């Protein structure tokens, strides 16, 4: 009957644009934590690529020193590989957190404001274009987050590696300093 | 009653498939937070560790120095560099309670207007599905990127650590047998 017919618009309209403000809230945090993400990946790229390029300087700083030392000693040329070529990628996600904060602002206008057969047949082909293309998002996260998993692996891996260069600079140059130390005792300053 | 019926239907059906998909992009910045802060970690770690060993060669080459002449030392101090870490914690919480909450948006139950109203019913509801599908593509494309770029960053870092290894291995290296050299007259 005609009442039954409205007040159920007005629960289909106050129910979907509840979902739609929950929505927009969600859409904006998605931006928000995709531009905070881009910020650190590139100022940490920009970190690692300055700890290159210091690098390069300081370990031909040591390379002079060394060669001059062993020509002191005579009376050879060292070279340690070249680290230059390790650069760290930047990443430009902008164009997709501009689409997230623009469809945010979009969905004021897809509100329903209601006025105080064919249709049904174009309604269940839009739904199906839906259901194929949220398909296709699902598993474009699924696979991402699987690439995730597997990161962290790598990234397990380096702090395996980290550890074992710390110790092995400790050891190798620990050692040293304590041998020098009694060659030291032995001879005299110039 | 009946496009009412369908609309309303395929209303549920699409807050559940959102609700996923917002369930999953969470879950992807929570793992991206952790291991873009984990390789932050290890930069500071890998600075704070070659400065000091910075430190200790330079002390060992300037003695090895003052006691040979006749055929000075400070190396860089690479101690400012740093990688900040990220906190997105409260957007990822902020998204799953929304994926939560939208529970509570689920649905059950002239003739021109409302006709028209219907019309309008149908056609906002199409062309917010639409624009929320086209956003979520879009979280999509971002996150993937991301992991792409936080994956080449991570194996930089990993053959910068292994090329490391060799460089402090070619300078102890040579270093020992300096030192023997040395020991003998």
């Amino acid at each position: 009957t005609q009442n039954v017919l409205y007040e159920n618009q007005k629960l289909i309209a106050n129910q979907f644009n509840s979902a739609i403000g929950k929505i927009q809230d969600s859409l904006s945090s998605t931006a928000s934590a995709l531009g905070k993400l881009q910020d650190v990946v590139n100022q940490n790229a920009q970190a690692l690529n300055t700890l290159v390029k210091q690098l390069s300087s300081n370990f031909g700083a040591i390379s002079s020193v060394l060669n001059d030392i062993l020509s002191r000693l005579d009376k050879g040329d060292v070279d340690l590989g070249d680290i230059s070529g390790i650069n760290a990628s930047v990443v430009n996600i902008q164009k997709e957190i501009d689409r997230l904060n623009e469809v945010a602002k979009n969905l004021n206008e897809s509100l329903i404001d209601l006025q105080e057969n064919v249709l049904y047949e174009n309604q269940k082909l839009i739904a199906n274009q839906f259901n194929s293309a949220i398909g296709k998002i699902q598993d474009s996260l699924s696979s991402t987050a699987s690439a995730l998993g597997k990161l962290q692996d790598v990234v397990n891996q380096n702090a395996q590696a980290l550890n074992t260069l710390v110790k092995q600079l400790s050891s190798n140059f620990g050692a040293i300093s304590s041998v020098l130390n009694d060659i030291l005792s032995r001879l005299d300053k110039v």
